[PDB]
């Protein structure tokens, strides 16, 4: 007969036994503070200090670092071992030999492929001498005995698969590219000339033809960087503040003040809220195996061994997390005893050890995923 | 003076005459159950059984089935009726004849073009001996005399125009392509070699040049499938559960437990809610004509003859539906007597008979739309 | 100790001291009207007229007008000053001279690049003899002493960077293109042949090769318009109603009745709401400088000189606006005295004079931004 479930983040309330509601649309890039002494109607001398602090919206993007994009010049030469044999990016016809090669290479920016986008606000609530701070994801709720804070919002600026380009120390801003070349890179494309890491170019294709007249090449001669700069107003910029780059992840606060989200704060002073996720179930967790990759839009799968006690069944979520960042979650009805739960995730880096987690509790160790693009 | 309107799905309430509110963020891939005996404060012995069941979020995607994508090898031959004349996909130069043809063809997956995306949850509410189940679309509300259930959410995983690729019996997962070739398919593109149905290839272009030295071809020689596999981590996977393929439609439950939506449940025990859509207007419906296409991003238009009685005017919505799936809706202020209402829709298949509908009531017959891509 | 903040648009309420709540999901393309006499329980003879009018959802899109897209025929000629020298779009090989040129040109539609998308509803509230109308952006709130109206919604039909094509006097509808050519336009692409203004073509590239046999060209010979028409069902249409084109901006009401948003209306009859943005701070504004461009996805930056009095600090937003349309906003904690605030914006046209604004108050003059695509 019991069907415990903690996937509901929120409360049951009696609207007559609720004392305060704050409901408002808040500038995404703004913090908010509320302070009030909660006093009895007139029939006491007891007051409770309420102090709520909501921080500015933060974006967290799991990415794959693509390395640097380059500008360069396409040069044509004739040989009748070719002179341009040392050039990393080249193309030749063997009739008299005609040759193309890239030179005057210069990095113009750092590119990042978006894997996951998540927005959040840090929310701190003091009620009496209770003090609790939590990072609340957009469309999730802060839940406590006396205070509920729900954030509801939508943003459509960034999409998975977008490529972000930063031209300089671009704590400041960047460009969004929706068509960065991937499976086919031709000279002239956004992303045409890349260096994924320190050394080594991924060279673009040269789709045109040679003619042996003095060699000629009848394909495009203009680099992707120059073609993009020539129509730069066609592309979308974004701005950033307090950037935080870590391996395969970027966090910042978008200073775009045109964006808003919705905040609802409900307070009960005397009788506790009914926490809709309340349960007596107890969970133990360890990792079993992993497969798949970090830094990948295809992702990984973490297998967890999950022990349930004190309940016959428990509907809940098991997460793949590391250092308080979660990369995936699986909703599951656990049965008493041992359970095997597979969690699909995306993101992380080579040093990530993905742990099996429930709520704020995690396994003692995690597992590494494989590298992408091998 | 009267201005009846049923486009508002919700209730007017007096916050003092409301007995229970549930407000929470729910894992999209999780169900939720609430059971409670509603009892009088202390001054009676009468109790009402409240039982709410909210099912896991379902996605319904109206699609155009594109057929199978193929891998293949590009072969080059010389003829001085060509040997490769039986090859379906070929390219030749007539000087000595040089020829390209695709062979070693193999289907690698099934592709589907997204036309419409809609999310929903089935919601069942028992209040006393009243029992009602409804499929509630995201950002719509369940309305009854004593209980309101509103679902508010946003998802940004899929977009109209995306192409979904399933590699095997991919009850399991698939890939999202945002640049599947349409108006120009060149060999090497995602989607380059397609077979729309049983037999018959839509062949890709071969943009390169021949040279008569022994023939040479200086264009790309690598299939789209191989180019995509070589950078597979650049593409976004998704997972599925309890898939349901029907003609030009796919439904499933996304097991991504990182996604949440918002649920609000309001209960009044004694006095009924004010149903904001309440009205005495009566509607009769029949189809008149149709034009446009199923399986098409451009869509169709259903013309309806709509009779209004018992009201001078009625602001409402007329829908194009078949078998309890709706494909389009037009908001309209009807006038007493006959009205002509055009409803723009998208989706459906060759067997669809699009009916004119109001609320849960539909015309006796529907009309077929035309096929796309003729 | 004081920390005034007006970035919160909403109210604090005591759920016992609230008299009416309307909560509902409303068809986006529908208006809504609520009329009620607010009367005392039984212990008075005083009534307040409540009258709420919510208008249909409007979309406002800041765009860059791209001019007209053309259909045309690619012709091949041989010359052994070339005949086709007057043709604006041409390509030649100088061996006998082979030539390509476009002719039979015809405009097929007008194209617009999406820079910004915003949805809104005009909301009018009469409470007693108080009457106030405001345009409320989606995910913002109408706030008054006795009535709060919040709109919460999400739409995923249009995206920044999409190109909208209108084929005729397309008050009626249009097509969405997600891959309109920008940095590389080749003959055959959507957007291949453009005329940005009255005269002057931006000609596409012809990536193929000539051969001197009688000249031959082995590249694509089919215009982008014809290639798109041949697979028109692959593209997404949209419909429009009551269109309003102005320079670099389009407004309309989307008649898609499948879309909904959420409306919440809270009314207190006696005691005023606590306006969460209430403050004694006073602001004076003038422009200082501007840089950047209108009609550009990169945008502009307006520098404002902002004087704060009556408060030590004030957390607020400074906006860049002209004629009651706002193009950007910066959240900022002002300090008493003079402040310099930079506001990033996008949109507008050559005649726009971007002003520094706070709430409904603006500077006496604004500044012009520079033209894009120079
Ligand atoms: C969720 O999807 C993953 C991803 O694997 C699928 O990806 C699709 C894009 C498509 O290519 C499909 O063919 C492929 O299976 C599933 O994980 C995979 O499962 C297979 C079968 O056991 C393994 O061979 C793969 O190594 C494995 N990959 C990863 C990264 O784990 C997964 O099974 C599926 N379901 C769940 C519940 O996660
Ligand atoms: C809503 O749009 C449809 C779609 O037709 C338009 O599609 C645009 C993409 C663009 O190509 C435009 O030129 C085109 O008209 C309209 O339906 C069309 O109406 C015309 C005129 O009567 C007919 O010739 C078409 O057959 C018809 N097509 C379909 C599929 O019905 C429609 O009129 C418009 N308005 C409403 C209220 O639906
Ligand atoms: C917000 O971003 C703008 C845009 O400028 C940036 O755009 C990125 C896409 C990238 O190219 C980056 O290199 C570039 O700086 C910033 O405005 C720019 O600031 C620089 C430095 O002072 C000026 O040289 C530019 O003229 C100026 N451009 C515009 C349009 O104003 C801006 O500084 C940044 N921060 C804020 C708070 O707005
Ligand atoms: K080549
Ligand atoms: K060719
Ligand atoms: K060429
Ligand atoms: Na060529």
């Amino acid at each position: 007969t019991p069907v415990w479930n903690d996937n509901a983040h929120g409360v049951g309330s009696v609207p007559m036994h609720t004392d305060l509601e704050l409901d408002f649309s808040l500038t995404s890039s703004s913090k908010y503070t509320y302070r009030r002494k909660l006093t009895n109607p007139l029939e006491e001398a007891q007051s409770i200090d309420l102090h709520i602090e909501i921080e500015e919206q933060t974006i967290g993007v799991d990415v794959h670092a693509l390395g640097h994009w380059f500008d360069g010049r396409l040069n044509l030469k004739t040989s009748f071992e070719y002179p341009w044999h040392t050039a990393k990016c080249h193309y030749e016809r063997d009739y008299t030999a005609c040759g193309l090669y890239l030179d005057q290479l210069k990095p113009v920016g750092s590119a990042y492929k978006i894997i996951t986008i998540r927005y959040s606000r840090r929310v701190c609530v003091q009620f009496g001498e209770e003090n609790l701070c939590k990072i609340i994801d957009m469309n999730d709720c802060f839940v406590s005995r006396h205070v509920k804070v729900c954030i509801i919002g939508t943003v459509s600026k960034f999409s998975q698969g977008d490529t972000l380009l930063f031209f300089g120390p671009l704590e400041g801003g960047g460009l969004i590219f929706k068509h960065w070349c991937t499976s086919t890179c031709q000279f002239g494309d956004p992303g045409d000339i890349m260096s994924p890491r320190d050394k080594g170019f991924l060279c673009p294709e040269f789709p045109g033809s040679f003619r042996k007249k003095i060699c000629e090449y009848d394909g495009n001669m203009v680099s992707g960087y120059k073609k993009v700069m020539a129509t730069i107003d066609s592309f979308q910029s974004f701005n950033t503040s307090t950037m935080h780059f870590t391996d395969e992840r970027i966090e910042w606060k978008d200073p775009d003040g045109m964006l808003r989200d919705h905040i609802n704060i409900l307070v009960t002073k005397d009788i506790d809220f009914d926490n809709l996720g309340e349960n007596p179930c107890k969970i133990g967790l360890q990792t079993s195996s992993i497969e798949g990759a970090w830094g990948s839009g295809v992702g990984f799968t973490l297998t967890c061994l999950v022990s349930l006690t004190e309940c016959p069944t428990f509907l809940t979520s098991i997460k793949a997390c590391d250092k308080a960042i979660c990369y995936g979650a699986e909703s599951v009805t656990l049965t008493r005893g041992q359970n095997t739960v597979k969690v699909s995730g995306k993101g992380g880096h080579s040093g990530s050890t993905f742990r099996c987690c429930h709520g704020e509790d995690c396994s003692q160790i995690g597992l590494h995923a494989a590298a992408p693009h091998l």
